[PDB]
């Protein structure tokens, strides 16, 4: 019993071989620095300018608007919060930022950080449909908010956030918002102009992209003081030697996502669906999220007598790879036991297993993987004498 | 007609053993290393092996720290603002020491933290285009948080003395911050020897892949996170790991630190012979003296034409180069010189910047003194008094 599955996609994607193609020629046939003026830097400029026209048009975004190359989305979510803590609250008359319990590391510990530099932060709560709604951060802001950072869509249980109408809240009290948009490329429609956002992060390779380069996108242009400072580099907003490889690739997945969006909704869908349902079969089984908010791409699976993280050691122990997502229970409105997304710092989460798919998987994985997970439940079920 | 690269100093081409180092690691070995499944530890030993060339090649110890960036702006702009953020905004400090010649990664960030309320003193650059170690000695205060000197210049590769100032430093009790990018591959770098507290590197420069950069801290000394989030690099560094960039850096370095203790005669020869035939040319003056110089360095100011036309006449013969900031003095015989400058001073003129690698070839620079001879004379001809 061993082969090797990939079902932890939300964490990392393969590059696509097409990708890596096309970033091959620009480490030793096409090294020239782009800033420098002979044709060595110059011969890697029409790539650069292609790669940005993919970037604009696979998101959507408009001419007035920017799209900074960063190193990562860590990257630029750092630069978005402390660019606008410089800019409105420590020469400005804000002093409040509103996001969520659900967000990636980069924003929650730039949050805590800001926190112990004066900054307000409200970190909302998530509701049993594992989303943020638009009324409450309605009701949180003040007339000293700076900034609202939702993500689009969470990484452990790819629940999808209403962005666009969290974007009209934000337009009606006049405030910033800002979004982590990494888990909506290549599973997700994505227009930044119907989403209303002001800021956008992303990175690369979480849609099948190389590791170390990422993007933030910023409406008209909008004024963000520079988390890298020098050289004119990304219109002055961005210093250091362009990632050329990098953005040449990004771009490319970027096309490719967008091109297999409508693959990912309908048979990507098929086969969690598949999935899915085969591993609610198992009694005391709960999926968090409802579905019909849902990426198309991700599980997340309460089991309740065993323990996730021996689960997920022994599915790679049969050479499936998944993850971990906090959960904790409550009840529905017919009063039946589930289980909803929490933060990970709460006391009443425990580790469900997370399996989130892409574009390459196979039937044949899925089936393996029904298998497995079945045999994996049934042997740490034996084991216990608590389970009933 | 032959097409050839003199701008090693502003970028270099990746090794093809860099390069296959690299391949895997993009769709073979995809897995994320914060991952437990195997997919994700796959790449585990090869980061290790990475790791340990990066600290082999700079001579760190087991103590040290080497956090991994983005590149080599994204270390500098973190050690200036951090330092600033430990030491001066919630400290008793408020002054910052560097050079007029610095990076723009080093000096625009300077300059913000002027318009922050931090003095600092870019401290003006000598005939041999270097900083000596008195100076900053006579410029340190009780409250100067740091003082960050480029380790060898861009423009001209003059290496910069910084084992002196790093003595001077620790007398002060003063951190010492130093960008080593034009260090790596071209001279000696031993950051225990050299008594840096902070050292900033690019792995494009020694033919690693662009987008990666490195950070050395001294004892794990504490600085404060320009990225924050996860626990990557120790947790002083947020942000999922370039594992090809990651690689690729530790068999560059690797690769550097070997082509630098026996083939730099070779690199070395080709620029001296570049450099005395470029100087057979009348009126021609190197700038920086050669016995403080890289090995692959020559920033030559031509009497009557312009650095930029001379670039642009160049590049028309295949010949690719950069600028580099340089005025008009004299010497101690009052010979005329010319001679480093910040490039914002108004008696700076453009001299041209040629700059090898260990591939360069002796026939590339055979065609390049042949090429500039004829665009000196080309030029010459159409040009000023000439």
């Amino acid at each position: 019993a061993h082969m090797k599955v990939y079902l932890d996609n939300n964490a990392t994607t393969i590059v696509d071989p097409e990708v890596k193609a096309a970033m091959d020629p620009y480490f030793t046939q096409i090294y020239g620095n782009p800033n420098s003026l002979h044709d060595f830097g110059t011969e890697c400029h029409p790539a650069l300018r292609k790669a940005m026209d993919q970037m604009y048009e696979a998101i959507g975004a408009r001419d007035e608007d920017d799209i900074v190359v960063t190193s990562c989305a860590t990257e630029s979510n750092n630069w978005v919060l402390k660019g606008v803590y410089f800019d409105l609250i420590k020469n400005g008359d804000k002093d409040h930022i509103i996001t969520t319990e659900v967000e990636h590391p980069s924003v929650t510990a730039t949050c805590r950080w800001l926190e112990e530099q004066g900054v307000r932060v409200t970190y909302l709560p998530v509701n049993q449909d594992g989303v943020v709604e638009a009324h409450t951060v309605r009701d949180f802001i003040t007339d000293k908010t700076a900034l609202v950072s939702i993500m689009w869509a969470n990484n452990e249980t790819g629940a999808i956030f209403p962005v666009e109408e969290i974007s009209e809240i934000c337009k009606e009290k006049g405030v910033l918002f800002h979004t982590d948009g990494v888990q909506a490329i290549g599973k997700i429609p994505v227009d930044v102009i119907r989403a209303g956002v002001d800021f956008m992060s992303f990175s690369a390779h979480k849609f099948h992209g190389p590791k170390g380069v990422g993007g933030l996108y910023i409406r008209n242009g909008h004024p963000l003081t520079s988390l890298l400072h020098g050289g004119e580099h990304m219109g002055g907003r961005r210093s250091g030697t362009l990632n050329v490889p990098g953005i040449v690739g990004m771009g490319k997945a970027m096309e490719l996502a967008t091109y297999y969006l409508k693959f990912e909704e309908e048979h990507v869908r098929k086969l969690r669906d598949k999935l899915e349902d085969a591993i609610l079969e198992i009694p005391d089984t709960y999926s968090v999220g409802p579905r019909e908010n849902r990426t198309p791409n991700t599980i997340l699976v309460s089991v309740r007598g065993v323990e996730g993280e021996a689960m997920l050691w022994d599915l790679n122990r049969a050479g499936i790879a998944a993850s971990t997502g906090s959960a904790c229970a409550s009840e529905d409105l017919e009063a039946n036991p589930i289980m909803v997304a929490v933060g990970a710092d709460s006391e009443l989460a425990h580790t469900a297993v997370r399996l989130s798919l892409s574009r390459f998987t196979t039937e044949e994985e899925i089936d393996y993987t029904i298998e497995q997970f079945k045999k994996a439940v049934e042997r740490l079920r034996s084991i216990s004498s608590s389970y009933a």
